[PDB]
DNA sequence: CGCAATAAATGTGATCTAGATCACATTTTAGGCAAAAAAGGCTTTACACTTTATGCTTCCGGCTCGTATAATCGCACCTTATGTGAGCGGATAACAAG
């Protein structure tokens, strides 16, 4: 449909792992779209602690905020998590496609609504719910993600002990303590990054 | 399955604050309602405006009249001296025709 009409003017260019698709400081002159794989977006402070806002899997767009208002810069950093195939379309030639077919814009701004609902309703849980409650909800949220692999016992995901604290809002030390505590009670499992939870499904 | 190497992620655990509890007595808070002090309200009376008829007076202003008067006339002295050519009508001399 409209999606196929979008790939007719794209520029196929594969990006290796640990690459740089979006550099905070450069000029936004290329729209990116995810075909296969996944990518992560995060920011940094003055020390070195990271902070992931939201994850973007396949079928999502990369850097679309610098399209509505011409003359902007890259907000956050976008590092390629895994081998992903991303297209390339200049914003200049994109604006001409909207004036002749606004329907194409109805697709991009359609995914910008869900990314706001999962963030606004998350703040409330990061002010009342304790560590046990915040992490508990996170386990189910990551299980609903398409990048999650089906497990005979439950769900198998791969996330570090830092990214967890960046979602529930806490220190990295606290995460490791509770994580190992649930292991003794036979509730979940962890072997570095891969965390297999139980009770799901 | 092990190997590569730049980035991100890992543990440590004693020290020292950061953030939270509770039930009851003290201290602050909010808008509430008249009173006082102020805004314009919309009265009714105190006075003050230039204006304009007038005519009477003195002072400054603006205009003429007639009168009185001599004249209807006479040297010697001081310092300069426009520029041209072009265009035009008129007066004069030389010429051919009758
Ligand atoms: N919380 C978020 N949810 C979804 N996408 C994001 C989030 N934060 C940053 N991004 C994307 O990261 C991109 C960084 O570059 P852009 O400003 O071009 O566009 C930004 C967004 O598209």
């Amino acid at each position: 449909p409209t999606l196929e009409w979008f790939l007719s003017h794209c520029h196929i260019h594969k990006y290796p792992s640990k690459s740089t698709l979006i550099h905070q400081g450069e000029k936004a002159e290329t729209l990116y779209y995810i075909v296969k794989g996944s990518v992560a977006v995060l920011i940094k402070d003055e020390e070195g602690k990271e902070m992931i806002l939201s994850y973007l899997n396949q079928g999502d767009f990369i850097g679309e905020l610098g399209l509505f208002e011409e003359g902007q810069e890259r907000s956050a950093w976008v590092r390629a998590k895994t081998a992903c195939e991303v297209a390339e379309i200049s914003y200049k030639k994109f604006r001409q496609l909207i004036q002749v077919n606004p329907d194409i814009l109805m697709r991009l701004s359609a995914q910008m609504a869900r990314r706001l609902q999962v963030t606004s309703e998350k703040v409330g849980n990061l002010a009342f719910l304790d560590v046990t409650g915040r992490i508990a909800q996170t386990l189910l949220n990551l299980a609903k993600q398409p990048d999650a692999m089906t497990h005979p016992d439950g769900m198998q995901i791969k996330i570090t002990r830092q990214e967890i604290g960046q979602i529930v809002g806490c220190s990295r030390e606290t995460v490791g303590r509770i994580l190992k505590m649930l292991e003794d009670q036979n509730l979940i499992s962890a072997h570095g990054k891969t965390i297999v939870v139980y009770g799901t499904r």
